[PDB]
């Protein structure tokens, strides 16, 4: 499966593509994070194996059965009963409401067994990439619980979190605002346990804005989720697949540099991927700066306390357009007007491919809680006045 021109036009040219930076086990919890998960499961490498172990995590028989690269065995359920809720769905893996909590925890662990360790027993996977949908019931619910299982130290290695923020609806926002409270808390008791060179069990956070992600879609049958999740998903594989099989003659982004970058600052972390086909040093500067603040990757975020960063523009092989020192410290002086890369710890390559355009990707890792929070936070206490106003002037007219 290919759902970027990214990963069509480096499939037919290489095949030789045939490992990854790192080894996520991806886990998908709720609706949203199944679908994600789904495209997750269906990447391969040129060979033909799969590139990621993938669970899909519900509530239902029901919610799961339209899954493509998901075998049903990797389809997991936890029936319910009720209402569909954030803190109901957490306590289902509590004795504290269901006597089932101790087979029902011992029922996920031999699942995790099963689908992220050998026959041997070692683990098949360096972390656990856990796909959400912030506001729903499984989904937000899965969240929390996973942040209180990485605390019983649960998994056997770190955990990184690709969150969705929701679009507008009281409910949901409030859900939301509180996965994404317990998260900012998380954060804060992780850098007073760990030092600033250890690898953290919450490895990073990654979120997306249903809001701002509609907005793009639309200016650029027409599903939006499906596209978005498409680009998500992509961006993830393609920063995931480009160290491991590209270098470059002046600077290469390796691995470990990606590794580093998404184990050790261990809190907010974004991504802008940037086209390019303009070879100059505006339509350069404007790409990036989009890709940062208009992408699907944005939440506001607060640039200014990344502790981390990297990336890499994937160039053709005659382009000595990228090496040259306008170029590099331009870029440098681009990605300078959000957190000045001389304070920060980080690196960004160049890598050669056999094609004719460029994409440049930016990552800053390491930030603190964005300010799409408190955007949120305002929003869904202004909708929610309004529907409770729009209830009493519908019972006023009425009597
Ligand atoms: N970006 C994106 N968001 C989605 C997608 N599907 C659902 N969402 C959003 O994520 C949030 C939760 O959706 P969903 O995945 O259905 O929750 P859930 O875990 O299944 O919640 P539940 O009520 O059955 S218990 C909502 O804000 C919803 O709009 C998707 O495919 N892509
Ligand atoms: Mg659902």
């Amino acid at each position: 499966v290919l759902n970027s021109n990214e990963l069509e036009h480096i499939h037919s040219t290489n095949h030789s593509v045939n490992d990854i930076s790192i080894r996520w086990g991806v886990i998908g919890a709720g609706q949203k994070g199944n679908k994600e998960a789904d495209l997750f499961a269906g990447y391969k490498f040129s060979n033909g194996t799969t590139c990621y172990p993938t669970l899909a995590v519900n509530f239902a028989e029901s919610d799961m059965m339209h899954l493509q690269n998901i075998i049903k065995e990797d389809r997991i359920h936890f029936d319910g009963l009720a209402a569909r809720t954030p803190s109901v769905v957490t306590d289902l893996f509590d004795p504290e409401t269901n006597p089932n909590a101790n087979g029902y925890l011992d029922k996920l662990a031999q699942e995790l067994g099963r689908k992220f360790t050998n026959e041997e027993g070692e683990v098949i996977v360096d972390q656990f990439l856990i796909c959400l949908g912030a506001g729903g019931g499984v989904g937000t619910g899965w969240g929390s619980l996973v942040l209180q299982l990485i605390r019983e130290q649960f998994f056997p290695c770190p955990v990184s979190m690709l969150i969705s923020l929701p679009s507008g609806d009281p409910d949901e926002i409030n859900n939301a605002l509180v996965l994404l409270s317990e998260i900012d808390e998380f954060m804060r008791e992780q850098d007073r346990l760990f030092g600033n060179s250890d690898i953290k069990p919450l490895a990073n956070v990654i979120v997306n804005d249903n809001t701002q992600m509609q907005r793009i879609i639309e200016s650029q049958y027409v599903n939006w989720k499906e596209v978005a999740n498409d680009n998500v998903v992509s961006t993830l594989h393609e920063i995931n697949i480009i160290p491991e099989n590209y270098g470059s003659d002046n600077v290469t982004y390796d691995p470990s540099d990606l590794i580093k970058l998404l184990s050790i600052p261990g809190r907010f972390l974004t991504i802008g991927k940037a086209r390019i086909a303009k070879f100059d040093l505006h339509s350069l500067e404007n790409s990036i700066k989009r890709s940062l603040d208009e992408g699907f990757f944005s939440a506001e975020h607060q640039f200014e306390t990344a502790t981390m960063y990297g990336g890499f523009v994937l160039r053709p092989s005659n382009a000595d357009f990228f090496k040259d020192v306008n170029t590099e410290n331009r870029i440098r002086n681009t990605l300078g007007e959000y957190k000045r890369l001389d304070e920060i710890a980080g690196k960004f390559g160049d890598p050669i491919w056999d094609n004719e355009y460029a994409v440049c990707y930016t990552i800053f890792a390491g930030m603190t809680m964005p300010k799409r929070y408190i955007s949120l936070a305002r929003e869904g206490k202004e909708l929610a006045e309004k529907q409770e106003q729009l209830r009493a002037e519908a019972q006023r007219k009425q009597d």
